[PDB]
């Protein structure tokens, strides 16, 4: 596609249906001490969008447990959703604490 117009063309398809699960794997889950590569796949795991576990794809648990609905949202349209899944991450190291 050299010829056409000056910029880029490409409008057909949003998603990318590739790189997926088949066979039975284990249950994932992310830390406070996980690493950034990990959460891509914890992402990818649950069921969440590509354009979410690519945005988050490069921060470590850490980081990604520091972001909240609103920073969430923000970097990617599936924060609502994804904060709803790392809240029970974070209530299950530290949470309510004692002191």
């Amino acid at each position: 596609g050299s010829s056409g117009s000056s910029g880029t063309i490409g409008r057909s398809a949003a998603q990318k249906k590739f790189h997926v699960p088949r066979q039975n794997v284990p249950v994932i889950n992310i830390t406070y001490d996980s690493t950034p590569e990990d959460v891509k796949t914890w992402l990818q795991s649950k069921g969440f969008n590509p354009v979410t576990v690519n945005s988050l794809g490069v921060l470590n648990g850490a980081q990604l447990f520091s972001l909240n609905k609103d920073e969430l949202r923000t970097v990617c349209p599936e924060g609502a959703r994804v904060y709803s899944q790392i809240t029970v991450q974070k209530a299950a190291l530290s949470g309510p604490s004692s002191g």
